[PDB]
């Protein structure tokens, strides 16, 4: 079962809902008219439509079409996007961007020629997201304690939204946070960030962050989160097992420069190949990706080290296909990639240090 | 100062967020493949896109382009909309529809050739919506008491949505309920409906409703509100007037059976043209229109009966442009239009009986 895939090749429809400040509708349109060109020239943009609500003049929609998820995902979290859309900050109060894959189309009163005949991804109401950031050389142990010992927020956001799990990891000065949320991601994260237990930990970390932010200014906050976002590009669920040990691991891949998007595509293909013909202790696998940052979050039955290739997603030809995309000798792993002892040592070095795994209903 | 206008003739982009039941995605796609034609064969329907979320398999998008607002409103509010989408409640847990008028388009890497050069509507993050329904002849006075003395609900829904004003009115056996909401109308109405105070009054209404409602069935209720819906097709804000008296009135226009769409577009042009060369005691006017039911909700500085033409939106030639459109005979209004004595007596006859006007802390 693959429930999330950003590699199916489907065309992408993005719904960006904007909330304009009371009375600044003329300034918003003026500011869009100045930045439209830059947005349209983004590699992968096909079409756009700026619309105002017939029910509320503060409600605006920017719907866009992209060739595939990859061009959009590369620009949405880009610093070029942030600089392109910064003169809307005077006139825009909030934004909500939903992203979808096109399955069916009707044009000319008739299904469109080229309409996909793809099948729906089956699944439950869960959204997965990852955050990654760096802390100052010399602050690693302090940051690890802070995040391992925070007061968990109330998972209850609403009838619609609930936090289901938050898993934190560390490798060197890099922290990765992954969450499972029922319902809307933005609503959940905003409820979580307003809780005293979490806002305290955030105020204690700011002094350690390699990039400095002011949770005070929504603009320094949005830029950190745009720069920290690690979208889930693949989720595959596997048949359950009857083992007495269960373990969640985070695997940070030593990627060569420019190879991150390609490692993520290899890892996604491998994970979907395992789902079609299951073999191994993996119970679920999520690929999180931002540039040359590739993380695989794996739930495993039994000892992960009894089955390195299947946990690493480098079963069969993957290990060979990954040698070209990975710098294993930068983390000290020499040896032919398919060999059993090489994959066992790669699992040990790329496994992130678990900090806290908090499960909520 | 016109904040809502459904008659600017712009085309409509509709986003319909669907939340599918967990695991029922294949059945949902198959349910849609067996209803897609009907949607295409709607007049005014131009294009459509069915999309599944990259972040959640149970989140889906139906986005469509419509010729203008009129054909869309005619359809979403219709009974055959509800019947066309009937066999999907088995795989759909919830929907949320948002309607926008398109203002700028980019096709190619180019600003679209036929893109609107229209300027934006200016306003203050308020949604306005009305509902109309009728009670069985003999239940009018019993209904008025209930609707006037019910217990108001928490105007607070969440930190982004709040109920601002609820105003109820009766005329004959017709009730009109208008609301002003900050933020999201669907969330606001669902919060209010779930409140104890208003469920109690709603249960004690159903023995009087000419129309059958079983809010016990989520469908029978959706039916009722779809049928009762009276959308705000126009809203204008006028400069504030010093004034020690401020009054809110609902004008229920007597329309010639044939058509009242044109009466709404007339009261709308006149409201928008008074919104530009404001000269009278009106501070704001919202036009509500379902079919031949036309209601103007007016905020007046001072005595409404001292400037009845401007309160009726029949200043200048409107009253004569409306003569053909109105049945002032059936209400007891004989006279020359464009004339005070008749306009004054029309205001007195079409003005609905105010039952309650609950202004919220917001």
């Amino acid at each position: 079962g693959v429930s999330i895939s950003a590699f199916d090749g489907s065309r992408v429809r993005v719904v960006l809902m904007l909330d304009v400040h009371d009375g600044m509708q003329q300034e918003f349109l003026d500011a869009y008219e100045r930045i439209r060109d830059r947005v349209a020239a983004v590699p992968g943009h096909v079409s756009d439509q700026l619309c105002q609500s017939l029910e509320n003049p503060t409600q605006w929609l920017l719907t866009s079409e992209w060739e595939s998820a990859a061009p959009f995902l590369a620009w949405v979290n880009s610093d070029e996007h942030l600089d392109t859309v910064e003169p809307l900050a005077t006139c825009v109060r909030d934004t909500h961007s939903l992203r979808y894959s096109v399955l069916r189309e009707t044009d000319g009163g008739r299904p469109a020629p080229g309409e996909p005949r793809s099948a729906p991804r089956i699944g439950d109401n869960v959204v997965r997201h990852a955050l990654t950031f760096t802390v100052r050389p010399g602050t690693e142990a302090e940051t690890a304690r802070l995040l391992s010992e925070y007061v968990s927020p109330d998972a209850h956001v609403d009838g619609s939204t609930r936090l289901l799990r938050t898993s934190l990891f560390m490798s060197g000065n890099r922290i990765v946070r992954a969450v499972e949320v029922r319902g809307d991601l933005q609503t959940a994260l905003r409820h979580v960030a307003r809780q005293p237990g979490v806002r305290a930990v955030e105020e204690a970390l700011n002094p350690y962050l390699e990039q400095d932010r002011d949770l005070g200014d929504p603009q320094s906050a949005r830029r950190f989160f745009t720069r920290a976002a690690m979208p889930a590009v693949h989720h595959a669920t596997y048949p359950d097992r009857s083992g007495a040990r269960r373990e969640r691991l985070a695997l940070l891949y030593p990627v060569r420069d420019g190879a991150g998007p390609d490692l993520a595509r290899l890892l996604a293909r491998q994970d979907a190949a395992a789902a079609r013909n299951p073999d191994g202790p993996v119970l679920a696998a999520t690929v999180f990706h931002r540039d040359d940052l590739v993380v695989r979050l794996v739930d495993v039955d039994g000892d992960p080290e009894d089955a390195p290739a299947e946990v690493l997603g480098l079963h069969g030809r993957g290990a060979a296909d990954a040698e070209r995309l990975l710098d294993a000798a930068a983390v000290g792993v020499d040896g032919s990639p398919a060999e059993a002892a090489t994959l066992s040592r790669l699992l040990r070095r790329i496994r992130m240090t678990p900090l806290t795994d908090r499960r909520s209903a």
